[PDB]
C-alpha cells in the first residue's frame, strides 16, 4: 500500500480552488491579478499542468495573489457557486466553469456584464475573510463561514441559491490564551476563525474552528447554522492553524489539521493582537471515522515540510507565510484522496493519499535512512526573520555506528551553540531531540533501540522519551508535561532508567532495546526483553498515542545517546 505521493505544486496557497470536473479533470484555481488560469489534471489527479481560463471566467476582482477563490457545485443545479477568500463578488455559472457566469447583485438579481466596472458598483459584497460555501438542508441552503477582526466565526446563509442573503444569529468564539507557565506571553489571540463546516447525516452541523488554544474548538446547529451551541474544545489538536473536513463518497468522514503543538510563548511576545513567530506549522495530518465521529483512526502525518532544518528558512524566495498549514480535498477513488495543502510556493504541494494507509497498525524506521522524510529533528535560531517565522537548525546529527557497519544512526545530545539562545525573550534551545509519528492507539507495543555515547557527560545528561498525541518540537522540554507516557533516560552517575523513583541500570558502550507496552492508563516498559516497570498515564488523551519524543536533558554540552531503530504496533 502506497505511502502518500507529491504529484505537484498548487498554484496557490491550499484551501480554496481545487475543483473537480468531471470523472479525470481536477482543477485548481489561482489568486492570480492577471488573466486568470488554473493547473489541471486529465488523469483523475496523476499529472498536473497549467492552462488560460476561458473567456466567460471572471477574473479576481477580489482576494489576493496567493489565494484562489472557492469554487462550489450545488448539488441540486450542478452549477457552481464563487467566493473570494476576501473582498470581491458572488458568482454562479450557468453551463458549468467554462459556460456563462453572472454576478450576484444587491438587489437579488443576476448581472451578466460585469466587466463593465459601473455595474460592479451594484453588485453583492459578502464581508469578513470567508472560507469555503457548503450546501445543507438537502442542498436547499448554502453557508459560508466568515470572520471578522474580532467577534468569531458567524456564516454567511443564502436559501435561494446564493441570489439573496442574510447573517446566523450567532457562531462560533473561543477564549483567549493566559501567559501562565510554562508560557512567558499570550499566544495571538484568534476568536475561532477560519472554520469548517461539515453536515451530519441526522441532519446536524459541525464547526470546527482554529483558535489560540491547543486545540480546535467546535459547537453544533440544528437549525442549518442559524444558531451555534456553546463552543467547546475538539479532539484535534493544534493553534493558530487551519482545520478541514469532508466526507467521501461511502460516507467516511475525513479530517485534515495540523497535529502540532507549538513551543511555549517567549518574553517579548505581545499582548495578543499580533503574532511574533509561527512554530508549529511543518507538518500536515489526516484521520477518519466511519461511524460518524464516534471514533476515529489515523492520525499520520501526510508530509514534513522540506525546508524545516534550514538556516534560510524564513527568508528563502522572499518572507511570506510558509508551511505545511491549510488544506482542501477531493477524493479521487475508493481508496485514494487528493490533498491540496500548505503555503509558499516552495512548501506548497498536491499529495495523494491512500486510505488503506490511513488505517495501517504498523510503522517501522531506521533514523540514518529515513531522517529526511520521517523524523522531526529541528531547533530554532530564536530571532525573528521574514513574516512571522524563524530559520532552523537541524538538532541533531547523523554519526557512523560505533559498532561497525553501515548504520548511521542519530546522536541526540545538549548542543553548544549560543545561536540558540535569546537572553531577552528568555529562551535556550539548545535541547537537541527527536519526535516520529505512527499510527493513533489507545493500545500499542513501541519499541526502540539506543547507546550511550563514549564522551564527557554532564550530571543531568540523558535523554527524555515520550508518547504523545500530537507532534511537539523537537527542542521542547516542557514535552513531558503534557505527555500520555514519559520517562527519562539518566546517564549519572551511571546510567539509569528512572520508573518512579526506580532506578534500572544498563551498560555504556552498547546498543539496548526499550519497549513501551500500554493500554489504558498504564504502560510497561521493558529493557532488552526483561520487564523493568509500570508507568502510569500523565495525561489522558481524547485519542491515543500517536508520535514518540525524544529530547536530551543535558543544561551543559554534553556527549548524548545514539538512536537507531524505533517500531510501533498499535490496535
Ligand atoms: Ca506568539
Ligand atoms: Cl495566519
Amino acid at each position: 500500500v502506497p505511502e502518500p505521493e507529491v504529484v505537484a505544486t498548487p498554484p496557490a496557497d491550499a484551501g480554496r480552488g481545487l475543483i473537480r470536473v468531471d470523472s479525470r479533470e481536477i482543477r485548481h484555481y489561482s489568486g492570480t491579478r492577471k488573466e486568470p488560469d488554473y493547473l489541471v489534471s486529465r488523469d483523475n489527479g496523476k499529472t498536473w499542468e497549467m492552462k488560460a481560463a476561458p473567456a466567460g471566467y471572471p477574473p479576481n476582482y477580489g482576494g489576493i495573489p496567493k489565494e484562489s477563490p472557492a469554487i462550489v457545485r450545488n448539488p441540486l443545479t450542478r452549477e457552481f457557486i464563487r467566493v473570494q477568500p476576501i473582498g470581491g463578488f458572488v458568482f454562479l455559472s450557468r453551463g458549468g466553469l467554462d459556460g456563462k457566469w453572472l454576478a450576484v447583485t444587491n438587489d437579488g438579481k443576476l448581472e451578466e456584464d460585469w466587466k463593465d466596472p459601473e455595474k460592479r458598483k451594484n453588485l453583492k459584497k459578502l464581508g469578513g475573510i470567508m472560507r469555503t460555501p457548503v450546501f445543507v438542508n438537502k442542498g436547499r441552503r448554502v453557508i459560508v463561514p466568515f470572520h471578522n477582526m474580532g467577534g468569531g466565526t458567524k456564516f454567511h446563509i443564502s436559501d435561494d441559491g446564493g441570489l439573496t442573503w442574510h447573517v446566523s444569529r450567532n457562531g462560533v468564539t473561543s477564549p483567549r490564551h493566559e501567559a501562565r507557565p510554562p508560557h512567558q506571553g499570550v499566544r495571538w489571540f484568534n476568536n475561532a476563525v477560519e472554520a469548517t463546516v461539515l453536515e451530519m447525516k441526522d441532519g446536524t452541523l459541525w464547526a470546527l474552528a482554529r483558535t489560540s488554544q491547543d486545540q480546535a474548538w467546535q459547537a453544533f446547529s440544528k437549525d442549518y447554522g442559524e444558531t451555534w451551541s456553546k463552543p467547546e474544545p475538539s479532539r484535534f489538536f493544534g493553534t493558530l492553524t487551519m482545520n478541514t473536513l469532508g466526507r467521501l463518497d461511502d460516507g467516511t468522514i475525513v479530517s485534515l489539521w495540523t497535529n502540532t503543538m507549538a513551543l511555549p510563548e517567549n518574553a517579548t511576545a505581545g499582548n495578543g493582537t499580533w503574532e511574533d513567530v509561527f512554530t508549529n506549522r511543518d507538518s500536515h495530518h489526516i484521520a477518519m471515522s466511519g461511524d460518524e465521529g464516534k471514533t476515529w483512526y489515523g492520525f499520520r502525518e501526510i508530509i514534513l515540510d522540506e525546508h524545516r532544518n534550514h538556516p534560510g528558512y524564513a527568508t528563502l524566495d522572499g518572507p511570506e507565510d510558509r508551511g505545511k498549514h491549510q488544506s482542501e480535498m477531493v477524493q479521487l477513488d475508493k481508496n485514494r484522496i487528493l490533498i491540496s495543502l500548505g503555503q509558499h510556493k516552495n512548501h506548497r504541494r498536491l499529495v495523494i493519499v491512500d486510505r488503506r494507509w490511513v488505517g495501517a497498525k504498523t510503522r517501522a524506521t531506521q533514523t540514518g535512512k529515513d531522517l529526511d522524510s520521517q523524523w522531526t529533528i529541528h531547533t530554532y535560531i530564536p530571532q525573528k526573520k521574514g513574516h512571522c517565522s524563524y530559520n532552523r537548525k537541524p538538532s541533531a546529527e547523523l554519526v557512523q555506528d560505533p559498532s561497525g557497519g553501515t548504520k548511521k544512526v542519530l546522536q541526540i545530545k545538549r548542543l553548544d551553540d549560543p545561536e540558540l539562545v535569546n537572553e531577552k525573550s528568555n529562551v535556550d534551545y539548545r535541547n537537541g531531540g527527536a519526535t516520529w509519528n505512527f499510527p493513533n492507539g489507545t493500545t500499542g507495543l513501541v519499541k526502540f533501540r539506543f547507546r550511550v555515547v563514549d564522551g564527557e557527560q554532564a550530571d543531568d545528561s540523558g535523554l527524555q522519551v515520550s508518547l504523545t498525541d500530537r507532534l511537539f518540537n523537537a527542542c521542547d522540554s516542557t514535552t513531558k508535561d503534557y505527555a500520555l507516557f514519559t520517562f527519562p533516560i539518566r546517564l549519572k552517575p551511571a546510567p539509569h532508567l528512572l520508573l518512579g523513583m526506580k532506578k534500572v541500570p544498563f551498560t555504556p558502550g552498547a546498543w539496548h532495546e526499550i519497549s513501551l507496552l500500554w493500554q489504558g492508563g498504564q504502560a510497561v516498559v521493558s529493557l532488552d526483553g526483561k520487564k523493568a516497570g509500570t508507568l502510569k498515564m500523565a495525561n489522558k488523551s481524547p485519542n491515543g498515542a500517536s508520535y514518540i519524543h525524544f529530547i536530551s536533558t543535558g543544561s551543559q554540552p554534553d556527549a548524548g545517546i545514539l538512536l537507531d531503530t524505533v517500531n510501533a504496533r498499535v490496535k
